[PDB]
C-alpha cells in the first residue's frame, strides 16, 4: 500500500476508536465529576483534558 | 491500496467510533457531572474538554 | 481502492459512529448535568466540549 | 471503489449514525440538565459543545 | 509499503485505540474525580491533562 | 418555648425549605429526566424517589 | 425549653431544608437522568432513593 | 431543656439540613446519572440508596 | 438538661446535617454516576448504599 | 445533664454531621463513579456501602 499525508491524518484498519483533533476539545471517554462546593478566585476545580493559553 | 490526504482526514475500515474535529468542540462520551455549589470569580469548576486562547 | 482528500475527510467502512467537525460544535453523546447553585462572575461551572477563542 | 472529496465528507457503510457540520452546532445526543439557579455576570453554567469566539 | 508524511500523522494496522491532537485537548478514558471542597486562590485541585502556557 | 407533638411534625423558625409527608408522595426538587428507549418487562429506568410494597 | 415527641418529629430553629416522612417518598433534590437505552426484564436502571418491599 | 422522644425524633437548633424518615424514601442531595446502555435480567445498574426485602 | 429516648432519635446543637432513618434509605449527598454499558445477569453494577435481604 | 437511651441515638453538641441508620441506607457523601463496561453474572462492580443478607 502507499500513503502520502500532509497533517494530520490518522489511517488505520481493524481500529476500535479514532479521534483527530487541531484545535479544540474532544471528549469521547466516560467521565463522571462529584462535586461539593468550589471556591476561589480562580481555582481550576477538576480539570481533565485542559489547555489555556492566554496572551 | 492508496490514498493521499491534505488533512484533517480521519481513514480506516471496521471501526467503531470516529471523530474529525477542526475547531472547536465535539462530545461523543458519556459524562455525569454533579455539583453542589460554584463560586468565585472565576474558578473553571468541571471541565472536561477544554481549550482557552484569549488574546 | 484508491481515496484522495483535502480534508477535513472521514471516510469509513462497517462503522457504528461518525462525527465530521469543522467549527463549531457537534454533541452526540450522553451527558447528565446535575447542579444546584452557579455564582460568581464569571465562571466556567461544567464544561464539556468547549473553545473559547476571544479577542 | 474510488472516491475523491474536497471536504468537508463523510463517506461509510453499514453506519449506525453521522453527523457532518460546517458551522454551527448540531445536537443528536441524549442530554439531561437539571439546574437550581444560576446568578453571575456572566457565567457559563452548563455547556456541553461550545465554541466562543468573539471579536 | 510507503509511507512519507509532514506530521502529525498516526498510522497503523489493527489497533485498538488511536488519538491525534495538535491543541488542544483530547479525552478518551474512564475518569472519575469525586471532590468535596475546593478553596484558594488559586489552585488547580485535580488536574489530570493539562499545560498552561499564559503570557 | 414549649411543643408536644403525636407526629408526624415539622416545627421550626427561619426555614427556606419544609416537607411532611405520610403516603404518599411529594416532589418539590429540580428535576430533569432526558430518555431515549425504554423495553423490558418490566424495568424501572430511572427512579429518584420510589417505593414498592405490593402484596 | 421542653419538647415531649411520639414520633416521628422533626424540631429545629434557623433550618435551611426539613423533611419529614413516613411511607413513602419525597423528593426536594436537584436531579439529573440522562439516558440512552434500558432493557431486559427487568433491570432498576438508575434508582436513587428507593425501596422494594414486594410480599 | 427538656426532651422525651418516642422515636424517630430528630431535634436541633441552627441547623442547615434535616431529614427524617421511616419507610420509605427521601432523596434531598445532588445527583446526576449518566448512561449508555443498560441489559441484563436482572442487574441493578447504578442505585444509590437502595433496599430489597423481598418476600 | 435532660432527655430520655426510644430510639431512634438524633439531638444536637449547632448541626450543620442530619439524617434520621428506620427503613430504607436517604440520600443527600453529591453523587454522579457515569456508566456506559451494563451487561450480565445480574450484576449490581455501580451501589452506593445498599442493603439487600431477599428471603 | 442527663440522658437515657434504648437506642438507637446520637447526641452531640456543635457537631457538624450526624447519621442515624436502622435498616437500610444512608448516602450523604461525595461520591463519583465512572464505568465502562460492566459483564458477568453476576459481579458486584463497584460497591461503597453494601450489605448482602439472602436467604
Ligand atoms: C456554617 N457553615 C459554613 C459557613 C461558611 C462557609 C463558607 C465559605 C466560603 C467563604 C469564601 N470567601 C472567599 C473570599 C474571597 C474569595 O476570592 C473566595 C472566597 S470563598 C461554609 N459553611
Ligand atoms: C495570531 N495568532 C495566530 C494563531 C494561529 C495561527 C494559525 C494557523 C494555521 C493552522 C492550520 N491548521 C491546519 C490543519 C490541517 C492542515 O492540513 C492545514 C492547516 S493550517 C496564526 N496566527
Ligand atoms: C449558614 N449556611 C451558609 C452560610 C454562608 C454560606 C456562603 C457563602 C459564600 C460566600 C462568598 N463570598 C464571596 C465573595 C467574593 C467572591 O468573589 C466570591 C464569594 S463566595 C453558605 N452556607
Ligand atoms: C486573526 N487570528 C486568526 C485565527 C485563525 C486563523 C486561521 C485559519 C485557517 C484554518 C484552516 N483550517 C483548515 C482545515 C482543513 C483544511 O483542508 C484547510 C484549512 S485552513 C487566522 N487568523
Ligand atoms: C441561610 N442560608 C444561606 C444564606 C446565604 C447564602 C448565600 C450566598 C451568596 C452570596 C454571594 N455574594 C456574592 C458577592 C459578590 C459576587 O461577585 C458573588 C457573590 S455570591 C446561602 N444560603
Ligand atoms: C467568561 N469570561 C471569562 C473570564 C475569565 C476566564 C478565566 C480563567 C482562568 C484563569 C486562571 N488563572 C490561573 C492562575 C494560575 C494557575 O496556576 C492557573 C490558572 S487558571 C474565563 N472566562
Ligand atoms: C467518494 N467516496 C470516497 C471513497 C474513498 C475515499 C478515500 C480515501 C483515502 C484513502 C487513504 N488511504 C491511505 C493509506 C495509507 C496512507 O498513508 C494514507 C492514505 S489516504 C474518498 N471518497
Ligand atoms: C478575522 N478572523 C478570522 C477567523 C477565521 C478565519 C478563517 C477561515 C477559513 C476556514 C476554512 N475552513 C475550511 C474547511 C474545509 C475546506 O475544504 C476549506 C476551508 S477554509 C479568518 N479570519
Ligand atoms: C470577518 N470574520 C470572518 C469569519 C469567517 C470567515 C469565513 C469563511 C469561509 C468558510 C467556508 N466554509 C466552507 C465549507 C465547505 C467548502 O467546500 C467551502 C467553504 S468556505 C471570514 N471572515
Ligand atoms: C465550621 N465549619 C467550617 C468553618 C469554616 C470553613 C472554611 C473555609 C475556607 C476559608 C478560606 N479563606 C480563603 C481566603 C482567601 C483565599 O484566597 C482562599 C480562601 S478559603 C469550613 N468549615
Ligand atoms: C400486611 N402488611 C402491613 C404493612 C404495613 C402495616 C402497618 C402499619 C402502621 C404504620 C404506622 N405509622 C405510624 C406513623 C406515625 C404514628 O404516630 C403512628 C403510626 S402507625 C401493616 N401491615
Ligand atoms: C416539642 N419540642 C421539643 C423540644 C425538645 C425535644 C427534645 C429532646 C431530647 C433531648 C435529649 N438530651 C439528651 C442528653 C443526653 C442523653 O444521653 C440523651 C438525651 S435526649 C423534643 N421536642
Ligand atoms: C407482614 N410484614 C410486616 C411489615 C412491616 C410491619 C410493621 C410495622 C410497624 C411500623 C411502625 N413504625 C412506627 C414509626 C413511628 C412510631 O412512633 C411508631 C411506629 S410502628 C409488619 N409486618
Ligand atoms: C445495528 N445497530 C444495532 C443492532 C442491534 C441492537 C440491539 C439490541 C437488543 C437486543 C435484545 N435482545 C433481547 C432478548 C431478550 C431479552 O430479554 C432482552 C433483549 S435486548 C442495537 N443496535
Ligand atoms: C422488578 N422485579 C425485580 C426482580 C428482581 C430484582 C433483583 C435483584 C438482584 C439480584 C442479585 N443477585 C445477586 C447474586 C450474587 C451477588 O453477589 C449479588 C446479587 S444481587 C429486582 N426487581
Ligand atoms: C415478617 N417480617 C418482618 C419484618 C419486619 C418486622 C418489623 C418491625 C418493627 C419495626 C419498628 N420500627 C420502629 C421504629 C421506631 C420506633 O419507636 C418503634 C419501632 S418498631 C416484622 N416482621
Ligand atoms: C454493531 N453494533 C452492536 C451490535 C450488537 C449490540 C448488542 C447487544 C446486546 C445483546 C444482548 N443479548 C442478551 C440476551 C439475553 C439477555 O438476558 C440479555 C441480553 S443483551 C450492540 N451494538
Ligand atoms: C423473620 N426475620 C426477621 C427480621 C427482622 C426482625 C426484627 C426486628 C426489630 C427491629 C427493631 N429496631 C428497632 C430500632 C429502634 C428501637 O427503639 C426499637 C427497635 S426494634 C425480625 N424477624
Ligand atoms: C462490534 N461491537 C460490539 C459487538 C458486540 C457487543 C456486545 C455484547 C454483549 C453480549 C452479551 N451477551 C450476554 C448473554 C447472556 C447474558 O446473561 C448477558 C449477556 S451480555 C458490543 N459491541
Ligand atoms: C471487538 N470488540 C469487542 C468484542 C467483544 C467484546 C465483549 C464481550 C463480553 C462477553 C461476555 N460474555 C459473557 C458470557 C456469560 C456471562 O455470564 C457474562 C459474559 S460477558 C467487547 N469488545
Amino acid at each position: 500500500k502507499k500513503g502520502v499525508v500532509h497533517g494530520v491524518a490518522t489511517v488505520a484498519e481493524k481500529t476500535k476508536e479514532q479521534v483527530t483533533n487541531v484545535g479544540g476539545a474532544v471528549v469521547t471517554g466516560v467521565t463522571a465529576v462529584a462535586q461539593k462546593t468550589v471556591e476561589g478566585a480562580g481555582s481550576i476545580a477538576a480539570a481533565t483534558g485542559f489547555v489555556k493559553k492566554d496572551q
